[PDB]
């Protein structure tokens, strides 16, 4: 179980933690750890809640639903916060493309791979700092779609990010 602190993902900012900046986010309220399905689990419309029971709300998708962090294009420091560590295969991260729809169901179709970083089957530190790169043909609003796969699970964690790219 974990999520992403920084830039705070969609869930953790339904959190006291991440100021409440979005409401309505079920059970991402008070577990934004806790968004756990199978790996490659990209069901349309459901990459936020990862299609779990309580999570629904975060499926939610307008251009001004939910609160983005304002970042750059270029380096990206991403961490993560784990509240119980697990053994791990990989970090993968995805962005979506120049052109998207933000008031469309999230289709990972319509996103481009951006970073994969081997966790080596290894348990990670309770706080995880990574760095990758944000394409510079992104402006304005993207979602980064953040995933935590585990080594000894055949689940991942999923964390979806708003951001505004200027
Ligand atoms: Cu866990």
């Amino acid at each position: 179980h974990g999520y992403v602190a920084s830039p705070g993902s969609r869930a953790f900012f339904g959190s006291s933690a991440g100021g409440n900046l979005n409401t309505n986010v079920g059970r991402a309220q008070w577990e934004p750890q806790s968004i756990e399905a199978p790996k490659n689990t990209f069901i349309t419309g459901k990459l936020a809640s990862a299609g779990v029971s309580g999570f629904e709300p975060l499926d939610e998708q307008t251009a001004t639903r939910w609160h983005k962090t304002n970042i750059t294009t270029g380096p990206l420091d991403i961490t993560w916060n784990l509240t119980a560590q697990h053994r791990t295969a990989s970090w993968d991260y995805y962005i979506t493309k120049n052109g998207w729809n933000p008031n469309q169901p999230l289709d990972i179709k319509n996103f481009d791979k951006i970073a994969s970083i081997d966790g080596k089957q290894e348990v990670p530190n309770k706080v995880v700092k990574q760095t990758i790169n944000i394409p510079t043909d992104r402006k304005g609003y993207h979602v980064i779609y953040a995933v935590w796969g585990i080594g000894d699970t055949v689940n991942a964690f999923y964390q979806a990010i708003d951001v505004n790219i200027q």
